[PDB]
């Protein structure tokens, strides 16, 4: 019973585990394709905005839709406020936009998964995805809820970690993030977790299956973990601590030692804590970059667009003074 | 017969070696059922005061017991001192108390293996436990101790880490540490240890087949370890260096560099080092953060009570400034 | 199909992951023979220059040459100068020294996959070795790239770390190094790599098929490292910031904390850091050392040549104040 | 050939691998029996001075003679003055001694493998035992070495960590210490090594066969690591370092930051560092510290003697501020 829990406990796997190992490759990096298309949204860019207080409102959800990225507007206010910020984008040479059929840049929201009230408005307010947004999205109320669906654009869900929470969520995207969150401490505090890659494999062997796409959420440090998270079975990477301290991010001016910073912290015993992360001026950059190192990876790895990169990539199981790393 | 124990010697693990993986729930943290009952003893936590002159007298025993937990009275003091100890706590609103069948706040008592005269007086002195409480419980003479379940009402016995010493320990409540303590030195000082999740697992499948108890002694850091320490076959934790600093642990005033501090250190060349830790203010708070821990860990594993925590707690293997983590 | 990308990933050692378990021996360092035949190229020490602006420009080439080693004079410049800098080394007691048929030190130089005109001017300077010098020599164009060789003497192509790429460059010399690099940022950028003993062991299983010297690039931190290299089946090692901060290395004087450096940084999103190394004075020192040690090690596997070190040499696999390390 | 060692390279143990697992216990501390019996040579504890010019002189042999432990006086020194350092300890209430038939303090002496003059002389100085002392026993020179047991009285070879090694020297005692040595940099200068357990029980597998004695030499820097060294087939430890900065060590006072230290440096490019460690005051404690180890342990694996602690002890593989740890 309890000593076949750690004889059979099967080994689990995060992005400082692996590194790709690359192909032959008829692919460039200037030639390649990092579109995803999570359930008719047509993204140019494989990132979404994680809708944290610190993280993202309509500075944000204007900026990284603009780039062909998804900002999910959260869910720590007011709805009169919410609805607002949903139309602000709906209102705002662009050249690799998101957009609605409408022109518009196309944008998501969070609600609750008991918040009826919310997720009308929400609809009225012409979101095209809601986010059913919580800890323990396998939590059988939130499976229930089916609801939110009748009340339906596009219903993303999440979080969720295992093979089991994928089949119960059939029911239009999913998000996986269990653990993985820098400023999350839901290992430290309920023991509880999945290593991302193991994690978003598992649920991805299911939702491929019925072409459900997966947002992977938390754990995104650099560029080459965007390129794992493609490669075990992601459509697109949540990101948030790195998009923290850009100027578009709401988080609140600070100073220590001098130097400039903002506020990072976690949405709800908490399970995430309140920090700050170095001033990084505008996302654009910090998007190019991570861009930039997912092209030259998709170029190691023979692939053109995240199809390939998802069908190519493989694995293998791994164990001076600095003065300018840019 | 050398090499063979290398080639052979099986792998262990501890709390850092594993997380829980979330199953699907019916349970919300609010609807938790924490108690357990160690042999008749009804806690209403699964909390147990480590038995150090550091960390037990009637002050910790008294506030622990009135919460749902269990203080075990230290040994490193006179009989006429102990058993007044006991009555104290027996002669002291407080809605989830552990409390005897004549209504008062229930205690325990640590005896040593060879100690009869102590253990008498400990039966008159009314006390609900006692802990035969030495390094290695698996020593013979301490095997044979039966002459102490003569004398009896429960009694623990500990300390011990493997399948055979919970076989000869046949014989009502078994702790399992050999090794986990923070400031114990056994594996440095005599090379001998059982990472405690191995070892919790191994002495709970023989003990789950006599319903005999399983308190897991040493080494929880935080409330997630506890929720991991009962998916492996505690029954209870029995917590120490996390309870020191407080108000009511009998530790000793400090400071340097200008903050609170109380001593802890260890019992017994020694097996246990002289440290200080921060001041805590009322244990109350610490218990209701690992109760907190605890709950939310029970919620993603969809367990309403510590035995469905057994029976659905599943492991997998596992390889920014901050301003408030509260 | 992305679970089994996990599940069935193999596992991938570096040099830290390995020791040399020491055999019988009738050989002492002395009576050692570490020369290399890099397809036709007799290096009396198995050590190459890595072409880097920091590393490798015409004094690095003559004083390594003569040293029985091999510069590859870097690409970061004009063909007029690259030229000029060939034939500086042709144009320049030195027992056991490097020397085409002419009696002339041998050098070798840098050219990328798509310039043709670089290599024609290389040939005509006289240079003994083109380095075909990218960072995914597995581009299919790069691969086609053939028209370099019936441009020629002799062609080493990099960098690759698989089976596949070494089969596709058949097709005179490989060397392999994704990855790898110190000052490489391809892991951390893109994702990408191999740990290198893994690599160069398996593009060696191809390349000693059709007698192909490899050279293996990147991540030398000390003399046991080159000894490792060479038992996976490296034929000689390129090293590069181990060379770095010597007086014959044409990286740029520095200091700080009034100690001397020299500037040490990457070819070309970068993936290539900026950096300082301490100046170490004359290469010749540096590199006696590191001969040094391989033959202590040659001498502790039975290995009186290389070729032996790779017939004998086995691996096993592993997890005070100083004053004078030297 | 070259992949085939990675695949198939076995896994190698040191002791921060591993922990003794406790068994069923018949003994106390106050009863074990730490003696050892070196081939004839009768030791009362399991300990042997390591023969450094920083180490043992004739204070140490002396003390740890008189201790039951066994001084090797070493080679860095004129025969003339080896030989009066010999018959010092032999020319010098001491209840647990190591003696010679003629009650005299036995002890050991360092020899090269081809120094037959010093042997001569040794001899003639009435030594217990030569230690044919290197870095590479398994030198097949130094194997020939036979010319040194035709010239005897005890010889012990060393260091070897291999199963082949020990066939060779057929064959009167053997030590084991390829890589161990704290200040010794062989895995660094030559990628050479065996971790201490995997090479103490692979020679002992041979060794035990014909009832020859393993010292293991290196690598012990706790009393625990001790009672592992023994329960992989150890017959006595090899200390240094420990008792490097003892009084009787014959190292050089120094000061840094106020505080005592005494050098401790490597024998012999270099394959030993030069530093200093912290002044420890007399043997006597640093050794009945490690003894009183040995013993708990002892006690903890239900062994009275060390016969018993190899044929029990089992290992397991494994993955506050401090005021007085004494």
């Amino acid at each position: 019973m309890f000593l076949k829990k750690l004889i059979e406990a099967k080994k689990a796997y995060t992005f400082d585990d692996v590194l790709l190992v690359p192909n032959a490759s008829w692919v460039e990096p200037k030639d390649t394709d990092v579109s995803t298309d999570l359930a008719g949204l047509k993204l140019n860019i494989p990132i979404v905005s994680a809708a944290m207080d610190t993280v993202t409102e309509k500075e944000m959800a204007i900026a990284l839709a603009r780039l062909g990225g998804l900002g999910v507007i959260h869910r720590n206010m007011s709805i009169e406020e919410q609805v607002h910020q949903v139309q602000a984008v709906k209102k705002a040479g662009y050249p690799q936009a998101a957009r609605d059929k409408k022109g518009r840049l196309l944008v998501a929201a969070a609600c609750g998964p008991h918040d009826f009230e919310r997720a009308k408005a929400l609809i009225e307010a012409e979101v095209d995805a809601i986010a059913i947004d919580c800890a323990h999205a396998h939590n059988m109320r939130v499976v229930e809820n089916k609801e939110m669906l009748e009340g339906t654009i596009k219903l993303i869900v999440g979080n969720i970690a295992t093979k089991e929470a994928a089949e119960d969520l059939i029911k239009d995207v999913l998000k996986v993030g269990i653990g993985p969150g820098s400023i999350c401490t839901t290992r430290v505090v309920a023991g509880v977790g999945v290593p991302q890659l193991t994690a978003v494999a598992e649920v991805a062997d299911v939702a491929k299956e019925h072409n459900v796409p997966i947002i992977a959420d938390g754990g995104i440090r650099y560029s080459g973990d965007i390129a794992k998270a493609i490669a075990a079975g992601a459509d697109a990477v949540m990101l948030g601590s790195l998009l923290a301290g850009t100027d578009e991010a709401p988080g609140q001016l600070m100073v220590i030692n001098g130097r400039k910073y903002k506020q990072y912290r976690g949405m709800g015993v908490p399970e995430g804590v309140e920090g700050a992360v170095p001033y990084k001026g505008p996302v654009s950059e910090v998007v190019f970059q991570l861009i930039g190192g997912l092209r030259a990876s998709m170029g190691y790895c023979g692939a053109k667009n995240l199809k390939e990169m998802q069908e190519k990539a493989r694995f293998v199981i791994i164990t001076i003074i600095i003065t300018n790393e840019a």
